[PDB]
């Protein structure tokens, strides 16, 4: 769903965002 695939993107986009976290 459209609503959804937002979400879906959170993953790609806390992807490097955590990578920083470590």
């Amino acid at each position: 769903g459209v609503v959804d695939i937002l979400k879906g993107a959170a993953k790609d986009i806390a992807g490097h965002l955590a990578s920083k976290v470590m």
